[PDB]
């Protein structure tokens, strides 16, 4: 589909891939409403288009995707707005990861109720105005490889969800070329970003009782590599997929060997037909 | 490892697979702890073992995998009552399916809490123990080759949560592996079961708001077909997965190839590394 004259609503539209995102649709004649759970990340975004003149066509709105009355709300104040939205991109995520016997029910909760309940709440959310509206539209949900290649149990939790996402992703396609809206699901590698700040990022009910704050510590701490990717260069590759509708988009190839080693293993699971 | 003198817990194991599995599992010297949510079900699986006199070796305890407090109850009950469990078989399961259009937020959270939730529940609630009593173990997981092959709308909510028990289970297996419990996620295809009676599973919180009760009385409707699998074939399988800590196990190979286009497709996506 055509991005020119369309509204994109971005979750975690502020920061990392999701601003990356924003900067490409934006420069392919997209308006944008960035929705993310950080008011600082807002503000600089925000700042970022005003200092190029662009603060028009773009709005922010403060929420956590997890909220399901936050997210009715912002449906209603993005077509209010901004209109549609057309494109929808769900790709707020945290890094909840630690010492998975150091793991409580609150970081489970927390780390399914962002990577895994944020998509579906914004396809609950959103799409039966994509639908209704008649002029079909498009979802990215932001995954990771680490939903596909093997990973270790320090990463359980958010393993779990970015598979979750995947066949998420696969499974709603037919449902949403009914009425036109293609599907993508996004799967990156190492992208230069602010989710080393996860931490600062847990809503406030996940908190109490949780077995990784020493670990989220750490994590805030990290260094991003400079050989990382740069967010507007998987921008234009979720723009590429919009235009083309593609279903999968990997921004690495560095796990194809790992990821052909476990499906061979699926299939030698299965006896024969 | 061993499984004479052992005492295995099953979820969901006065049915179907779970059935089956306990049958097997006791032909090979398991003590079983039945725990499933339909109480005609636990009397009947009663009444099979005491025709058969091994009442004895098998305890049954009616519950809610998605109820973390009675999970809790349940470790504290299985280990009272019949010791251990060594052997931690997280089976029960339910079919959430519909038109992906009529699904409501009740259906999602109805699909996840059983699907995924009842495995991470019974991994939160057992393995400590596990660990603490220093004589190894093994865990069973049943997702679905619905997890892996590509699926319609129709089966979003199931696919998505059974793919999640995949990863799941290959995450957790290094960490299980410090204290010598194996993993196994069982991936099943067509197996003869009650899973057609999932309305009548379908927990009281979960009713109210429903968008699929019709879909749920027509699948009452359903004939389970004289060719497919036997759940006791399926038990000698997971005798097999655990003897010889088996990761992957899958009772079909229907879907070999359609799986092999679904990973050549991911991989396809990806670029040079
Ligand atoms: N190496 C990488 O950066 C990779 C990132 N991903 C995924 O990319 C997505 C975007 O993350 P990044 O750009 O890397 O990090 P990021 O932290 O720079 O950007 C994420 C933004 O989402 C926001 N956010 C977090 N939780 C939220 C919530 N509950 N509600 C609303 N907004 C929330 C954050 O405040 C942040 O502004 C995530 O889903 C992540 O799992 C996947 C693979 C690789
Ligand atoms: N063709 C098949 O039968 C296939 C089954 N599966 C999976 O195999 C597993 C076993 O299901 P089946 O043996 O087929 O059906 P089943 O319905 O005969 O057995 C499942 C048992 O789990 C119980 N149960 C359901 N919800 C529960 C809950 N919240 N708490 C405690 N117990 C609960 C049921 O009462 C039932 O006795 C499920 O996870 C299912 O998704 C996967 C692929 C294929
Ligand atoms: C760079 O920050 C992170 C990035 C991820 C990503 O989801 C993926 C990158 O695709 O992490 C991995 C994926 C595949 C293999 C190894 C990965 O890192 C451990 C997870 C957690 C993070 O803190
Ligand atoms: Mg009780």
């Amino acid at each position: 589909m055509d991005i020119a004259g369309t509204t994109a609503f971005i979750t975690g539209g502020a920061s990392g891939i999701g601003f990356g995102i924003a900067q490409r649709l934006l420069a392919n004649g997209a308006r944008l409403v960035l929705a993310d759970i950080r008011q600082d990340h807002l503000d600089e975004a925000r700042q970022f288009f005003e200092e190029r003149q662009q603060g028009r066509n773009v709005h922010t709105i403060r929420l956590d995707v997890s909220d399901r009355a936050q997210m009715a709300e912002a449906a209603r104040e993005c077509e209010a707005v901004m209109g549609g939205p057309d494109i929808l991109i769900n790709n707020a995520g945290i890094d909840p990861s630690g010492p998975f016997k150091d793991a409580t029910y609150q970081d489970w909760d927390y780390g399914l109720a962002i990577n895994l309940m944020g998509p579906i709440n914004g396809i609950m959310a959103f799409t039966p105005g994509m639908r209704a509206r008649g002029r079909g539209g498009h979802i990215v949900n932001t995954a990771s490889l680490a939903g596909l290649t093997p990973m270790p149990s320090f990463m359980a939790i958010y393993a779990t969800a970015k598979a979750a996402v995947i066949t998420l992703t696969e499974t709603i396609r037919d449902s949403m070329a009914e009425d036109n809206i293609g599907v993508t699901v996004l799967m990156p590698g190492p992208i230069k970003s602010r989710i080393h700040e996860s931490g600062q990022n847990r809503p406030e009910r996940f908190r109490a009782g949780s077995g990784l704050a020493e670990t989220e510590q750490q994590l805030a701490k990290r260094v991003v590599a400079d050989n990382w990717m740069e967010p507007t260069e998987v921008g234009d590759m979720i723009v590429d997929a919009i235009v083309h509708n593609k279903l999968y988009v990997s921004t690495h190839g560095n796990w194809r060997e790992t990821c052909e080693a476990r499906f061979q293993a699926l299939l030698d699971s299965m006896p024969e037909a």
